[PDB]
């Protein structure tokens, strides 16, 4: 990233909901990004389910995921959310955010390869300690909104250290809104409600293509009650609607 510039006009969307959080928005490239909070833009948080993006790429690159038509079969044993109790494609597993599919991917990738790829991707603090199947859920890995937009820009441009076909496969799995005039790729996350005096984090990260332009975005907020979870999309959506990007 080049520079990060404060835009105070976005604060109103946070204060109206009593949300402590940050939005980072970059037109064309991470050369120039805007944010409501310079300090929070670079503060690092657990990635939670946003980690499915690098994890999917690493799974493909290592051959743990064979291709985009692989079916991750459900063994019929209880999973923590009922929407995960079914056979899933890669896109299906990302869209329903099926943690156990990605835990098994991570186990098969292994610590050595996982560390190597997070270094190649400059992914956050690159700290995978805490258990190979949970470091991004409750371990020591942390990433900022700025770093998310840098990582997503590389993915958009096919510039990550991975094959172009594998980056294209994961990008297809990340489409969340299609209109004739714009296309959104994105991923949500929610670490949990945290503990006393130590809130969890909620995320929405991605990019928007409109006309011949591209906008990279990353939102996070502190959260201690799950009723507030939809704000992770509604606050940044309102900002991007106000900017004329979506809608
Ligand atoms: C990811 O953050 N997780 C898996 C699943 N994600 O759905 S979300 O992206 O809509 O928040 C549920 C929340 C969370 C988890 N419990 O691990
Ligand atoms: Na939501």
């Amino acid at each position: 990233m080049g520079s990060i510039t404060e835009n105070t006009s976005w604060n109103k969307e946070f204060s109206a909901e009593a949300v402590n959080g940050v939005f980072v928005l970059c037109k064309s490239s991470s050369k120039s990004c805007a944010t409501n909070d310079l300090a929070r833009a670079s503060k690092e948080y657990l990635p939670a389910s946003t980690f499915k993006i690098p994890n999917a790429i690493i799974g493909l690159e290592t051959g743990v995921i064979k291709n985009e038509h692989q079916v991750f079969k459900w063994d019929g044993k209880p999973r923590a959310m009922k929407q995960w109790e079914r056979d899933l494609t890669l896109r299906g597993a990302i869209q329903v955010s099926a943690v156990p599919v990605f835990q098994q991917i991570a186990r098969e990738v292994g610590e050595v390869r996982m560390q190597k790829y997070l270094k190649k991707f400059s992914y956050g603090n690159q700290n995978i300690s805490g258990g190979i199947d949970k470091f991004w859920l409750e371990g020591q890995l942390r990433i900022s909104a700025v770093n998310q937009v840098e990582f997503l820009e590389s993915l958009y441009l096919n510039k990550l250290s991975a094959s172009k076909e594998n980056q294209l496969i994961v990008k297809e799995a990340l489409v969340t809104e299609a209109a004739p005039e714009y296309l959104v790729h994105s991923k949500t996350g929610f670490s949990g409600v945290g503990t006393e005096s130590n809130p969890g984090v909620a995320w929405w990260v991605g990019w928007v293509e409109k006309e011949t332009e591209v906008y990279f975005f990353a939102f996070n907020m502190d959260i201690d009650n799950e009723s507030k979870l939809p704000l992770r999309k509604s606050i940044p959506t309102k900002i991007m609607e106000s900017e004329g990007i979506i809608g």
